[PDB]
């Protein structure tokens, strides 16, 4: 699949070595190649070419540091390949370089291929590989850029990466979950691959930490800058444009704040100091960014503008803020949003050159803060904040919030300029803020739920989790890992012996959290993909409903209207999403009337539509669907059955179950984990007193003191029975009852418990046979074993 380049055999031969050597000499007479080499010789890395190659040749692991844009990503790979070609051994090269994101892997590969007077892929020297998309280069003497997630998937097919001669772990400052796992796997692989060469590269790095981690491996610094970059703090921004607005470290900030303002009045005008005093540290001043953008386009020379915002809500707000002005309405400006949830085609448009009289303005998240080179970028506006997930060990609650940027992220955002020409960087934090920023972000493995971490360790068969944790550079706490083990058992991704179930194997192959992975997996298995992908897309990210001030009464009445009789916050999103798609088919003006009428965000809805395509791609690579279309008729035979959908929701939401108590009109809700809870007023089941079932499933909790259920749907006890935990038959002599996880009790014939035990087992056999060669369930086949098992589960859910 995505392992076509890996499963080749590194077979060097002298005949190809001679062809590559002759091809290099013919390139040296090609005008397009010669002009590219003229630019390459100007890079700081070109002076270090002999030193870098000689050091990588004499040591197995090498740490390379250098200023942003000095040439690490695009030149080091070429230095290794061209050195082998000139030595008559070019075919022995199989260089793989990792990039943290798909936009980095694609654009860098296109750039390197262009620097070598070649097209990307097509059996040339350079190509790329990402999820379900690749331009593969030739077999021998080639360079392949790819995402770190591709290498992790490669380890499932070849844990030794046998055909790879050089692996380059690039942008290692992005200490994400997958990068830390891959780095620890490579370290263990060194002794088993004495012929392998490993290179570690970043611009903002505690290099000594990485060298010591890799057995005191040698370090090499690439000195020099490509182009200067002017840096501006908040005081410098307000002074230049004359802008007037129309936990313990904060105690240090408040303590030094009055003296800082006094020292600031001696270096800046009193008006700007007053503006600095009333600036808000809670959120990014989008009015200030827009005023700075206006100053750049009206007073400064030509050059694209790149803006860094924490999330999607900030990007769309600033975009509407600029588009509401006459100046940015015209075609002299092209405003391009950039979000990770966008299709890859939309992300690449940022690299397209603009007409000479047209100014490009890119509004991006941290997706654009590393690696990528945008040609015309001269001005970088750093909002100073970045979305970060945070996890508390005491209570199972994870929060996404806009946090102050670290010094490393700021240097990477500043690094997006000064690559092809001089630049300017404006940081929206004051000097006192700068002195209190951390050097680096906390590694994601130290501040997020670790269910994906544990699934990743188990799928690679790296031995016990305890041993692998001790080998990580920054190991998480054992209490956080045990909580993940408990959650994975309740999801039935791990059995009682902490071993992967068949379901857990497929969840480990899905690059999302297992709760979402389990929901989208059974949506494909039960042929209700489109409504389930919509629900999953809204559980991640956010729901499309908005509530203006004073409009709470009318907005609630709209939501209860869209819910019909489903008693389901998640089926309400489906109906709101479907009604939105039907309004788009009507027209653009009537689509806006629909969103305003029901208080729906067209921006959020469009983002949910993009997430649905990304979820379908994950299931496509996993082999559970046959196309990238979330509305493919193959996977939507049961998409208009409310009961099957609600079961798939329950499949993903368990064990987040709530029990309803009615008193003859009072309704009380209990969740076992936190006891009594209430229903959040935004939900559709707030004033509900008539329930067909006494059980709810939820996804989001809020406290807010007394626990509130953000989104909940009523669910049948037979959905909790099948997708639940342990099943026990309780005998009261007077009568028998069935229990799920002891507390979920309901009157039911005891033989149903035996049926569920047998149907769960057949589901495991179905998923087991899907492991070796995944194939979507052919629901057209009435007399098939896979459909018979799934039909029996469906009949149990319906009755
Ligand atoms: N798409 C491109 N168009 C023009 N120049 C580019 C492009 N990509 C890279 N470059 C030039 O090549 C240099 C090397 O970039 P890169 O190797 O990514 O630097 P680093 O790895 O040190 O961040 C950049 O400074 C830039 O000037
Ligand atoms: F160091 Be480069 F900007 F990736
Ligand atoms: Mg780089």
């Amino acid at each position: 699949r995505d392992s076509e380049y890996l499963l080749q055999e590194n077979e060097p031969d002298a005949t190809l070595d001679q062809q590559l050597l002759e091809d290099l000499q013919k390139k040296k007479t090609d005008l397009r190649y010669i002009e590219m080499q003229r630019f390459r010789e100007k890079l700081p890395s070109y002076g270090m070419q002999k030193e870098l190659v000689n050091m990588i040749d004499n040591h197995q692991v090498t740490v390379i540091s250098g200023e942003t844009g000095c040439g690490k990503t695009t030149q080091v790979t070429q230095f290794i390949l061209d050195n082998y070609i000139e030595r008559g051994k070019g075919s022995a090269c199989r260089i793989v370089c990792t990039q943290p994101r798909r936009i980095s892997a694609i654009s860098v590969a296109e750039r390197v291929a262009a620097e070598r007077a070649e097209s990307c892929g097509n059996g040339n020297s350079t190509g790329y590989q990402i999820r379900l998309q690749s331009r593969l280069p030739r077999k021998q003497g080639s360079i392949l850029y790819c995402t770190t997630g591709i290498i992790l998937q490669w380890l499932q097919s070849d844990p030794h990466l046998s055909s790879v001669s050089h692996i380059v772990l690039d942008e290692i400052h992005e200490r994400n979950l997958q990068s830390d796992v891959l780095m620890t796997v490579v370290k263990d692989l060194l002794s088993y691959r004495p012929d392998l060469k490993v290179v570690l590269m970043s611009a903002t790095l505690n290099a000594e930490k990485f060298s010591e981690y890799f057995g005191n491996c040698p370090m090499i610094h690439i000195p020099g800058f490509t182009f200067p970059v002017v840096e501006y703090l908040l005081e410098d921004i307000i002074e230049k444009i004359r802008y007037v607005p129309e936990y313990y470290y904060e105690a240090i900030y408040k303590e030094r704040w009055p003296g800082y303002l006094r020292e600031l009045r001696q270096r800046y005008s009193a008006s700007t100091v007053d503006v600095v005093e009333m600036m808000d540290d809670e959120k990014v001043d989008l009015n200030l960014i827009a005023a700075l953008i206006r100053y750049i386009v009206l007073e400064e020379e030509d050059g694209a503008i790149l803006v860094f915002l924490p999330g999607w809500d900030n990007i769309s707000t600033l975009h509407d803020l600029l588009m509401s002005q006459v100046m940015f309405k015209s075609d002299k400006f092209i405003i391009i949003p950039l979000h990770s949830l966008m299709p890859t085609v939309n992300q690449t448009q940022v690299f397209k050159r603009t007409p000479p009289g047209v100014r490009k303005i890119v509004i991006a998240t941290n997706i654009a803060e590393t690696s990528i080179t945008i040609d015309d970028v001269v001005y970088v506006i750093d909002g100073g904040k970045i979305k970060e997930t945070h996890f508390d060990t005491q209570n199972n609650i994870s929060t996404m919030s806009a946090e102050w940027v670290s010094k490393a992220n700021a240097k990477q955002r500043k690094g997006r300029a000064g690559r092809v020409q001089p630049g300017h960087c404006y940081h929206l934090y004051n000097s006192l803020r700068a002195s209190l920023l951390d050097d680096y972000q906390l590694p994601e493995i130290l501040r997020t739920p670790l269910e994906e971490l544990c699934l990743q360790i188990k799928i690679l068969r790296l031995g016990g989790i305890a041993h692998f944790l001790s080998r990580l550079m920054d190991p998480p706490s054992n209490e956080a890992v045990l909580l993940s083990i408990k959650h994975l058992m309740e999801l039935n991704a791990l059995d009682k012996q902490e071993e992967l179930t068949p379901l857990g194997v497929h969840l480990a192959r899905l690059p999302v959290e297992p709760h979402i992975g389990k929901m989208i997996l059974f949506g494909a298995l039960f042929c209700c993909l489109d409504p389930v992908l919509t629900i999953a897309a809204s559980l991640s990210f956010k729901d499309p409903f908005v509530i203006p001030l004073g409009k709470e009464k009318v907005a609630d009445a709209r939501r209860k209207e869209l819910a019909k009789d489903t008693k389901s916050d998640h089926l309400t999103v489906v109906n709101a999403f479907k009604g939105w798609e039907k309004a788009k088919q009507r027209g653009f003006r009537y689509e806006k009337d629909y969103c305003w009428e029901y208080f729906l965000s067209s921006n959020t809805l469009q983002m949910l539509h993009n997430m649905k395509g990304q979820f379908a791609e994950h299931l496509l690579g996993a082999g559970f669907v046959s196309s990238r279309n979330p509305q493919d008729p193959e996977s939507n035979i049961n998409s208009d059955n409310e009961k099957i959908i609600k079961a798939v929701i329950c499949a993903g939401l368990y064990p987040k179950v709530a029990k309803i108590r009615l008193n003859l009109k009072m309704v009380k809700v209990y969740t076992k984990t936190d006891g009594v809870v209430a229903i959040h007023p935004k939900s559709v089941n707030v004033e509900q007193t008539e329930f067909n079932y006494n059980w709810l499933i939820y996804h989001l909790k809020m406290r807010t003191s007394s626990i509130y259920l953000y989104d909940c749907t009523e669910v049948s006890p037979y959905c909790l029975l099948f997708f639940g935990g342990d099943i026990s038959i309780q005998k009261d002599n007077d009568q028998e009852t069935i229990a799920v996880d002891e507390w979920i009790i309901f009157q039911s014939p005891a033989r149903i418990a035996h049926l569920v035990k047998e149907l769960r087992k057949e589901l495991d056999i179905l998923l087991q046979e899907k492991i070796e060669s995944p194939h979507p369930v052919d629901w057209k086949d009435t007399k098939s074993r896979d459909c018979a098992v799934l039909s029996a589960i469906i009949d149990l859910i319906k009755t």
